[PDB]
């Protein structure tokens, strides 16, 4: 076929190519930037789990303490 | 035609290009909506993980703070009484 009639639609192909390769750039920033905001809100609430979960136990261990301590005093004070 | 065998390749060449880039476009996205749920889902787990969590620190705080209060009732009325 004709090349007048190439070049016709050789320059409209090259528009569909370089739109493609723009949001080939766009689509992988985008996959990371949101991989990276993801990854970093998930091992945020990881870790407020960790430090929750340990308040937890000193809360528990702060029962037991206050529990030995005045249990203790009482004790005493019926063996005075 | 041999001007038309070479015109066809080179529409050829320059189409399977803008398929394979089409291709690209779509894996990626795809790879990128799915990794975005399972993650997205994974960190309402932990959200909900927290409240319950600030439940619980918030119920043995009262508790230690009720066996303070009246441990230290019994201690005070020791003291100068």
């Amino acid at each position: 076929q004709e090349g007048q009639r190439y070049q016709a639609l050789k320059a409209h192909a090259e528009e569909k190519l370089q739109l493609a390769n723009e949001e080939i750039a766009q689509v992988r920033s985008k996959a990371q930037a949101e991989a990276l905001a993801l990854q970093a809100s998930l091992r945020k609430e990881q870790m407020r789990i960790q430090s929750l979960e340990k308040t937890v136990e000193q809360k528990t261990k702060e029962n037991e303490e206050l529990t030995r301590i005045c249990d203790d005093l009482i004790s005493k004070m019926e063996k005075i």
